[PDB]
Parts: structure tokens; sequence; C-alpha cells
């Protein structure tokens, strides 16, 4: 009788999650948006005042994109003229507001076309980046400092990113550390002059004759890489009339021997800085500690004091080398690093001293460091009840390791297992947030005795809603292989009935480290697919995904396209001799790797899938970028691993796809998965004379996020299932 | 007749219809290769001999491409190494063979990716274009002599056509042209410094980690064009000590003023050349005559032999002026030229006098001049039984313009009806060819008495296949509109019954001055889909359609797509109201321009047709060429034409689509009707919420003409045509 969960439904965003975003600006107060007005929240009471008036900046003339407060809470910058660039990087203009005035800085402002503003961690001092150089105003209504002068479009970066950077390592266009002081400004330079350039059309508005150009300095696989420099910068000691002074810290000579990347960077104190340096072949890493002295004005990283990180298995990290969390005096530090099992864990180290000691251990991986006082460290792990798929925040008293509280658990067990949390400023309080498989519930805590304070957000108003609706449930779950637990999900129709035989959409994505198969709550594709086409979407966690110990992690090295499609495809069999699932309505799906996935599975042969889409798929790994790739790959030469690398392709396997119907999907103006990959799947299907169906989309990068694109291709695809299980 | 004409006969041409290629080299006799062997033919006798033995070249070392053998028959110019550039245009490498003796010419090689050759008319000089520079050879075996010293790649263009001049307007990569004693060569220069470029994506093999720009200057219109400039050198007096000596001939002063164009060059005699001029504005043309100055060595365009060429209704020509036909003496010429009614036929002019004789008139066109000898005039006309889409030979007694004899008409009336010709040099004898309603026949005859010679090529071989076949039928007839005839083609399903009701499929192209309905025999797609798939394919000549008359043609002047989408809707209507098709089951499909008109027809909101398909379809006339889109557009100036440029797009008709099926498809390496038209049409149906469906070929072009992906558009599109239809 209820309504279903239409397409309509997910595409118009009928029924919308609450969030409560707040950001903390002290050890007791945060910072909230309510009716567009700013508000402080006092944490230990609940009661709030107004920061900053709605009603401001009305008469702005520009649409304010976002706001940041400076530390010491005197000013705040207007983002407006937002222009977005990649996954991270973007432009803007700025405006600075006198708090304690009336006004709006009218002098020396900061210029349009801004790649990047950050206020130092204390005080009121800027550093920000545009055309390519690094600029620093002491008071925001005084003329700027020129930090550096080589700036220059596409070639020498300062202080932001270049393309791999941005995506690969950093997560961010930023490449500015200010030291906790403010006093140092530390910053990464890279050169992209001789990187080569990836090329595709832009077609913008029908009133544009011809199509623009975009070059991107992209290095594939293989081919050269940006270099790399680290300088930092005393903001204490400018002058006006007198080019400012950095001074460089040199990578170790371990990596200066031949290609390499700056990692990662994070000061320990006030005058000591750590970087992590790894190797082109990413088995290899290295953390330099460097302190300045106060005598010649220089950074010195004693050699016997560095630490190594090296992979036997596979690569270091998940994605990269762990961020170390100082302790207070900067002497120690803790890192995740993977266990002699294989696991991941919270080790101690002391910065003059050879190894590190395990503070944690078990068959689970803690995920992150959360917070570190000096009695306790805060972390989040999928311990709780051997799932992998869980999110749990937990406590170590430092006196005694063996001491640990779970502080989330417990809270809400059938809601609530997977929680994320923000400490405010030493951590005096915590805001928890839980995920799933319930609706998300934001609450605020106390650190002290750990109490629950407040409800912040619990989306009742959802609930109501939800309850008109026949929604679809979850099952999480494993099955075994070669003796091994392997997890699954199952998004059943609503009335789900055991002896009815329901057709199967397997949801893939199976990138290294992934996980598809977890406890949050999501409104989404297969939501409608479940309860309105009452089609079963499965995921299904296999070899080469994160959080259960580096042999599954690992069991990919060197060997994309490998176990975690055979992997996918040997699910689906087995839920197949489940007794519900009609094995003649097995289709794939997924996007990205999962495109990859997708496609290597249709060209497999199995017989097991009657259908599949891949949108913006890898085709050949020597078409994507040299970070990522290489890895998990190694390099394409015949001396490494050029012979995978030509055994992994899409194109290899075109004669399969006759067995199968076909949907390829790609964005034209794709920047980070190239259209080119699409492009050699669809010439290598002609070649062969195999019928299939194509999509591209004209402008649409790898999100294919437009609203009107992302309701005209969930529509496309939508059509193509329906047909494919004769679903009417 | 039991077996049925095949989608896989189609594609893999089964039944091939066999021809008779000759090439005249003299009064009386031609060349003819047969197998591998190039034979001699006696026209008048008949008998033949082996001019060059299949053999003569095993240890060559290369596949040749073709042969050229010089005009005095001592040298044979042998082409390998040939790459295809645009529609005409390649390059490619050429050796020479001394024929006398049996010898390959190894010293002053023609280089390599040489870009034309043409051997003089009389004798055996060469010229060749290389790197867009002009050389010539006196002999084969002798130093070429550079002529021009100012080529550049896209930039100069010597003697070679630049993108438009080669599409546009020569039909031909070459710009040279010989004087009939190979005195002269006279040769146009291009200059593209200013012309925009169009770029796209070109991916290569699988093996190419970046993908090419290419780079191509191509002005759209209302952009830069490029400029010409003309050159005539005297080849006898060639120095290999002083640099050559070019004489230029300039344009009239009435196309100096603004932009113009060079538009037809034609040797006159040893020491007179013709040249006709175009203004940017094409409705305006002169014809200039140019003498030789033996004293001075320059040549001479006196203002009293100019003929202007200009048209009040729309354009000059059908696609240019028309080219003139000299009598031997060079002192007049016929040309077809508009009537006073706007019926196009041949006009006799005199050099130094005013006006020209009208030798032809009716409501009917003369299609070409084929011919002309001292006592006889030789053309090809539509006016047989008043059928447009029919072609026969027609012969003029010079003395008595009233005396005209078809040469062709009741030769094979019910089998024949549409023909072309080839006359020997002085005209002595013709090959007829015959194209349907039958099989094509060639014939040869002598002029003399008109008496049949020989038959050359009956196709009786593809005439007992055929028997066994259930071939489809051809029905050629006319509707009448407000009071004019225009007239449509069926092809009609073998065993057709008008009581049964059929799927009907329009099979569109509309362009100015195109002609769908005619009396041609072909095997294609469309005797598949009627033969196996009983599908009733029309096509229909409205307004804007050729050889009817200006009142049909220039209908559409300042005005592409209005009236011929219009006439195509109403063409089906009519289709509707006949008793033997179902008007449930009408689609529409077009390539280039006719996948512009099925877009704008889709977009019309007719309701007529259930579904269509664009292959490479125009999307907005300021996207395509200038030479093109002007013609019949005009400038896109708000003083011009701009409201109607922007009132003729297929986007502006997105919301439309709704109400049908349509598939759309484009090469993505297509340098004529750029993928921008396509990425644009997509790009609006999105921004719409309209689903359809898209195939994009990566590295093919306009033609799409590659073996697999040919036969993988026609497999893609005889699905979705069938399941439009409900056809199983
Ligand atoms: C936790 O931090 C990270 C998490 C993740 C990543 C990087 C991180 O930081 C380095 C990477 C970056 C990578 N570019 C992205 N891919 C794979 C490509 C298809 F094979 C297409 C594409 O966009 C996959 N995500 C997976 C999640
Ligand atoms: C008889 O000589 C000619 C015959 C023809 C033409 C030119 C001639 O002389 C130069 C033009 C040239 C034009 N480029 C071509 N189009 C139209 C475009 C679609 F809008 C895409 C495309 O390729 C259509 N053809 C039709 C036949
Ligand atoms: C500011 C800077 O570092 N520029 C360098 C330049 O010295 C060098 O020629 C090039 C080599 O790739 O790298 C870049
Ligand atoms: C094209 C050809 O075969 N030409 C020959 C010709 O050389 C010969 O003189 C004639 C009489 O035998 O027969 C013919
Ligand atoms: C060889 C030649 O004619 N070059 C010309 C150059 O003189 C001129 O500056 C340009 C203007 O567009 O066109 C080109
Ligand atoms: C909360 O209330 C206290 C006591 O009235 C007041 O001093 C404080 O400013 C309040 N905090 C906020 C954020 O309004």
């Amino acid at each position: 009788s209820r309504k279903t969960y239409t397409l309509t439904d997910y595409l118009k965003n009928t029924y919308r999650l609450k969030l409560y975003s707040l950001r903390w600006i002290s050890d007791h107060e945060y910072l909230y948006k309510q009716e567009n007005n700013i508000l402080v929240f006092n944490a230990e009471y609940g009661n709030s005042s107004v920061f900053l008036e709605n009603s401001t900046f009305d008469e702005f003339g520009h649409s304010i994109n976002d706001y940041s407060i400076s530390p010491d809470g005197q000013f705040i910058l207007l983002e407006y003229n937002y222009v977005k660039q990649w996954r991270h990087s973007y432009t803007a203009s700025y405006d600075i507001y006198d708090l304690n005035k009336r006004q709006l800085i009218t002098e020396e402002r900061i210029p349009n076309n801004t790649q990047w503003v950050t206020w130092s961690p204390v005080g009121h001092k800027l550093a920000y980046v545009w055309n390519n150089d690094i600029y620093v105003k002491i008071e925001p209504n005084l003329p700027s400092y020129r930090i550096t002068w080589t700036g220059k479009e596409d070639i020498i970066y300062n202080g932001i990113t270049d393309w791999v950077y941005e995506e690969e390592v950093f997560s961010a266009y930023s490449a500015l550390w200010w030291s906790p002081n403010g006093t140092f400004l530390a910053y990464a330079q890279f050169n992209d002059t001789e990187v080569p350039l990836i090329e595709y059309s832009f077609y913008s508005d029908e009133s544009l004759q011809y199509p623009k150009t975009v070059r991107v300095p992209y290095p594939k696989a293989g081919a050269v890489n940006p270099t790399v420099k680290f300088f930092v910068v005393n903001t204490d000691s400018l002058s006006s009339v007198t080019n400012a002074t950095s001074i460089q810290i040199t990578a170790p000579a371990s990596m200066l021997i031949g290609d390499h990347y700056l990692c990662d960077v994070t000061w320990a104190t006030q005058e000591r800085i750590s970087l992590q340096w790894l190797r082109r072949i990413q088995n290899y890493s290295v953390m330099d500690i460097c302190d300045y002295d106060e005598s010649s004005g220089r950074w010195n990283c004693l050699v016997a004091r560095q630490h190594i990180e090296m992979s036997t298995t596979g690569w270091v990290g998940r994605f990269r080398p762990s961020e170390p969390h100082f302790t207070l005096d900067g002497n120690s530090f803790y890192k995740i690093i993977s266990n002699e099992e294989g696991y991941r864990h919270i080790c101690y180290f002391q910065i003059d001293k050879k190894d590190c000691t395990f503070i944690t251990k078990g068959t689970w991986e803690v995920i992150g460091i959360e917070a570190l006082t000096s009695d306790y460290l805060y972390y989040i792990s999928n311990e709780y009840k051997g799932m992998p798929g869980g999110r749990n925040l937990y406590k170590i008293q430092l006196s005694d390791y063996t001491k640990v509280t779970c502080l989330s658990c417990e809270l809400n067990p059938e809601r609530c297992q997977y929680y994320s949390v923000s400490f405010s400023k030493e951590a005096k309080y915590y805001q928890l947030r839980c995920s799933g498989p319930g609706l998300p519930l934001y609450t605020l805590h106390s650190s002290v005795n750990d109490k629950g304070l407040r409800v912040l957000e619990d989306n009742s108003a959802l609930d109501k809603m939800l309850q008109n609706v026949q929604m679809p449930s979850k099952k999480l779950d494993f099955i075994i292989l070669n003796e091994t637990k392997f997890w699954y999900q199952m998004i059943l129709p609503p009335h789900f009935d055991k002896s009815k035989k329901y057709p199967l959409l397997l949801d893939v994505y199976a990138g290294p480290c992934s996980q598809k198969a977890d406890t949050v709550f999501r409104l989404n594709w297969a939501t409608y697919l479940a309860s309105t086409e009452n089609i079963i979407v499965a995921s299904f966690d296999g070899r080469g995904s994160g959080y259960q110990g580096d042999k599954i992690m690992h069991a990919i090295n060197r060997r994309l396209g490998t176990f975690e499609v055979e992997d996918q495809i040997e699910a689906a069999r087995q839920f197949s001799k489940m007794g519900f699932v009609d094995n003649k309505r097995i289709a794939i799906w997924g996007w990205s790797y999962g495109g990859y996935v997708t496609s290597m599975v249709l060209g497999s042969g199995s017989g097991v899938f009657k259908c599949g889409i891949a949108v913006a798929p890898v085709s050949r790994w020597e078409y994507y970028d040299s970070v990522y790739t290489e890895r998990y790959m190694g390099l394409p030469t015949p001396e490494d691993n050029l012979d995978h690398y030509r055994n992994s392709t899409v194109m290899s396997r075109a004669e399969n796809f006759k067995q199968v119907e076909y949907l390829l999907i790609h964005g034209t103006a794709d920047d980070n998965v190239h259209f080119q990959q699409s492009a050699q799947i669809s010439k290598a299907l002609v070649d062969v004379g195999v019928d299939f169906q194509a999509m591209w989309y004209t402008d649409e990068d790898h999100g294919i996020a437009s609203s009107t694109a992302h309701q005209h291709i969930y529509t496309h695809m939508s059509h193509f299932i329906k047909q494919c299980f004769s679903l009417p």
C-alpha cells in the first residue's frame, strides 16, 4: 500500500539527510550556521549567541561562497566568485571584514583569482597564492610581502600542488604549512617543466564557435614526474624593501639517488618539522626530523634520527605513508604502521631511539588516530564484533596500554555501528557522528568522564517521512573462500521473500584498500532499484580490499585486474547458489576503478553475467597517472612489470564481449580518467565486431555530477537495467 | 526467388557490380587494367594487347597504389606509400620507370611525402609539390627546378589547396594547371596565416600513451578566410643557375574590394587562360580572359573580355560558377548558365562581345557539357520524359541549334535511363555508361554515325546471381504540392502487396541542389531493409533540391533548415495517407546534411515519426565552414543573417525530442562536420532531460568508412530500426 522509493525521489533529493557540521574554535566553543546566521555554541551548557548576523552581507553584491574566521577571532575571510578546478583545487576572490569595527577592509585587498588562502594557526596572519607565487599579510589592511618570484602557470608551483600531487598525494591544492606559532611558513615547490601534457577538447556553451583545448601537466605511468623542493621562511623577519629569504630543506641522500616524492609535512613544535619522503618505487619511505638553529638560522635534519618504513609485501601505507601524531614536547609520536602480522596498529616512536613499540594489536585495524592528550590517545578501529565494515571510537590510557575503553560501541548498538568524531582544541569535548546502519545521529560528549551531553541532530523528520515508504533492507555478512572470510552486503527489496527468485545487480568498485561492504546508511540508486524494481543490489569485498590486514590488501600487488576480478565473479556464483537469485538475471556495474573491474568481468567469459555498465573506466594502466598506477603496478618497462601492464587491459578481452550486453559511459572533459580510456575500449570492440551501447557526456568530468548530467546518466542506466532484466 | 538480400551481403559485398574504367590516351586508343595487367585497346577495331605485364614489378618491394603513364608513352609513374589526408588530398612516394628500356630511374628521384604529381599534357615533363613547394622536372632522370620558396606547413600553399578550397571549391588537392603545350605551368597560392584552427583529439593505436591533438586551419562561418594569389611560370625558360620567374595575374578590381575566391581555371589556348572569381558574398562572379605577351613576357586581362555572372534569387552556379568549354581557336566558349526562367542551359559566348546566346531551352536542365567539336556540342540533360532523375546524352548541330539528337535515350530504355560519358581526345569515340534503373551497362560508340561498336561490360554475371535472390523493386514517381511536381522514390519489399501495411523509413539528405529520387541502380543498406526486413525506404526531393530550376533550388536561399525540413514532413504525411504504409511505424534517417534534417524533423513536434537516426549531423551553421555555409546563409551578423542562423539550430528544438526515439552517431576524428556539432546536440538534450541513444566512433572521420567501423555502424542502426519497428 505504501509508496515505493522512486527514481525521482533519488534524483530530486526528496528524502534529505540532515547534517550537523560544526567548526571547533577553542577548547569549549564551536561555530555553526543556523538560518544563515553564524552562531557560536558553548559546549558544556549548550547556550548559543549570534557570531555574525544573516542580515550582514545582504548589501555585499555577491554570493558569499564560504567564510574563514581568524584564530584569535578579530577578522573574517569572505570567499566569493568561486571557480572549481580539479577535485580540490579552485580559484576565488576574497574580502576581509574587520569584526571589531563595522567595516570591510578596502585597501591592499587579496587579489582576484587567488589559488589558496590561509590564516596562520594563531593571531591573524595571512598566506596566499596568486599566479603560482606565495604572499604574506602580517595585518589584513597592510601590503603583502612577496615570498616567491618563480611562479609560472603549468610549470612552477609555489605553495600549491600540481595535478598529481593534488589528486594522489596531499588530497589538497594547498602546499603551505604554518608553524604552530605562525613564525615560520613551510611550503613546497613543484616543477612540471618536463611533465608531458594531456590534451582534450572543451566545447563550452553553444555560442563558442571553436572548441577549446585544455592542456594539463599529467604524468602517465612511467613518464617524467614533477620534481619537488621544500622551503621554510621566517615570517617575523620580513622587509618591505628587501626580498625575503627562504631556507631550503633538502631530501635525504637515500631519496636524492633517484625519482622520489614528498609525502607528508607535519610540524612537531615551534622549531621542529617532520617530513616524510617516498621513492618512486613506493616500497621505501623516510621520515626526516629537522630542527631550527637559532645561531645559523638554518634547518638541520640529523641522519641518525631518520625513521624508515618499507614494505616486503606491497607498497607503504594505505594510499600513502601515515601521518605522525606528536606529543606536546615534540620528542615522541604515534603513527599507524602495519605490524609483523600485516594488521595496521598504533606504534610509539621516541625521536633519538631506533625502533618503535606497538600499542595496539589483533586481527582488526586502526583506521585513524583522532586525538592525543597527556593521558589519552583516541583512535577509530573496526575491532567491535570482528566487523571490518564497522567504525568505533576507542580510548587508551597511556600509563597502561591494555586499559582500552570503547566510547561509542554501546551508545546505541542497533542504530549506530559506524562512527566518526570531531574533538575540540585540547580535546575537552567531542562530537560523535553515527552513519548507520540506522539514520545518522550527531551527539556532543564531554571527555572527563565520557558523558553524553546533548543530541544535536537525530533525523526524526526523515524518520517520519520514511515510514510512509516501502524501504529496502540491508544484509551485511561474510562468506568463506579458500578458508578466508570475505564480506558482502545486499540491498534487499521490501517484503523480501526467500522462495522468490530476484534479479541481482552486482555493484563493484574493488580498488586497492577499498571497502564496499559496510554499515553506513545510504539513500541512492540501489535504494531505488530494490524498493521500486525489486532488484537485489550486492557489493563484495574480495582480495585487494582494505581494513582486514595486508594479506588481503596486498594480494593484488603488481597484479591489478587479477584476483579482484576473479573474486567478484566467484561472489556472484556464490550469490547464485543462494535460493533467492534468478541466475539468468545477474548484471554488473561500477564507476571509475569499478568500471575497469566491470569491464574485465564482462570480458572474462565467465557466463555468469547477462549484462553490465562501465562508467568512466580505466582500460589500460599505462593511461592512468604515475603516482597511483606505479604504487600497485611498478614501472611499465621490460625490466619491471610491462608484461602484466600489457596483460591487464580491457582491450585484450574484446572478443568475449559478444556474450553480454554492454553499456560504456564517459565524460568528454575527464581530466582524471581520460576519455581516451573508453575511446580505446570502443575502438577495440568495433575492430572485433561486437555490438554494445555507448554514451558520452559533453564537458562532464569524472564525477558526471552537474545536476542535469547526473539525472540523465541514472535515467539512461535505469532503462538499460530494466530492459536487461525484462522489467516493465 | 527464396534467398533474401542480407545485411552481411551488403557488408561483405557478396554481390559485386562490375565496372569498365578506361583511360583514353589518344583519339583512338585507351588503357584498361585487367587483373593486374594494363591492356591497350584499339577503339575502331576492338583489338588489344598487354601494354604492361603484371609481373614487371614483382621485385619492387612495395605494393603499388596507382600508375600514371606519360602522354608520350615513354615513362610510367608508380605511386606507393599512399597515406590519406582529407577527401581528396594524400601523400605518397613515386618512382619512375623508363618503358622504352625496362629500368627504374634511380637518380634525382621524386621525394618521399610528395603531396601532388602531374605529367604535362604533352610529352613527359613532371610537376610536383613537396613540403608545400612546386618543383619541375623537364626529364625524369634530371634534377628538378624549384619554382616556389615560400611553402610553409598550414600557412602557405603553393600549387595545392588548403582544407576549404580542397573541400568546397576545387574538389581537388591539386592547384596546378599545365597549358595544353606544357610550356606554362599556372598555379594558385593560398595563405592561411590568420585562419583559425579546428583542434581535436586523435587517439591512434593502443600503444600511444598520450592522444595527439590534430590542428587544421579551417574557417567557420564568418571567420577569417584564406587569401589567394595566381601565378603563371614559363617551363621552357628554366635555368639551373637562376631562380624561376613567376608572373602574377591579379584578381579584377571588382573582386579586390572585399574578401573573394578563385573559382575556376581553364586554359583556352597555348597562350590564353580563363579565370573565374567569386566574392565572399557569392551572388556575383567575374570571368577574366588573360593573354600572354610574347614581347614583355607578361599576361594581360582586358576588361573588354570580362564577363559577369550574378544572381538575384540566390547564389551563382550549383555549387560554384560553371566551367567554360572553349572552341579550339579560343575566341569563344560555351557555359551552363541559369536562364531568364531560372533553368540551367548552355549559353554561347563570343569573347569581345556583349551578352551570350542560349543554344538550349525548356523546363529542364543541362547537367554538363561533355565534348565540343567543330560541328557538334555534346551535353547531358534530364530532358527525356520530363524526368529530373534521368540522364541522357544529346548532340547539337552547331550550324542549327534546333537540331538536337538524343544519342542514348532509345538505346535500351527499360534498363537504361541514367547515363554518363567519356569521350576520346578530339571525341572520335565515346564510352557510354548507364547506371539504372537496371544493371549497369558499358558500351563503346563512334561519333561519325553514332554507331554502337561493342559492349564492354554488361553485368550478366551479377544478373544471374540476383535472379536467385528476393530482390526489392524501385518506384520512381512524383506528388503535387502547391501546383508543383515533387519527385520521390520508394524501395519496396519483394512480393509487395498494397493491401498490407508496411513500416516506412524515410532516407534523407535534402542539402541544396541534392537529388535523392533518381533512376540509379543501387545495392545498399536500403536494399537489405526492404528485402530482408520488409521495410519500405522512401526518399523525397522537395524545396532546395536540384536539376528542376532555380524556383525550387533557390527556395531555400538565406533559409536553411526551413522548407527542406517542412517538405520532408509533408512527404511522410502523404506517404501515410497512401494505403500501404503503417503510420505508427514511420522512421527517418540521414548522414551529414541528412543528419541535420533528420534532427530538425525529429525536433519539429510533427508527431509523424516514431524514431530517427542522425549520423554526423550539422547542428548549428556557425560551426560549419565559411565557403559552403555563407553560400546559402550569408554572414552571421545582425546586419546580414544572424537571426536565421540562431533560429535554425538543432539545440533550440531539444524539448521536442521527448516525443521520439533518437540515435545520434558521430566520428571523433571528423575534420569536416566536427564532433563539436553532435557534442552540442547531446548537451542540449541533457540540459532538458530527454533520453536518447548515442554512439561515437573513435578516430573515424565524416565517411566512417574503415571496414570495421562501416560494418559496426550499419549493424548498430539495423538493431535500432528493428526494435523501433518491433521486428524480431
Ligand atoms: C585516504 O586517501 C585517499 C583515498 C583514495 C585515493 C587517494 C587518497 O589519497 C592519496 C584514491 C585516489 C585515486 N586518484 C582514485 N581513483 C582511482 C582511479 C581508477 F583506478 C580513478 C580515481 O579517481 C581512487 N581513490 C581511492 C580512495
Ligand atoms: C558537384 O560538386 C560538388 C558537389 C557537392 C558539394 C560540393 C561540390 O563542389 C565543390 C558539397 C560540398 C560539401 N562540403 C558537402 N557537405 C555538406 C556538409 C553538410 F552540411 C558536409 C559535407 O561534406 C556536400 N557536398 C554535396 C555535393
Ligand atoms: C553561554 O552563557 C554564558 C552565561 O550566561 C555566557 O557568558 C556565554 O557567553 C554564553 N556562550 C555563548 C556561546 O553564548
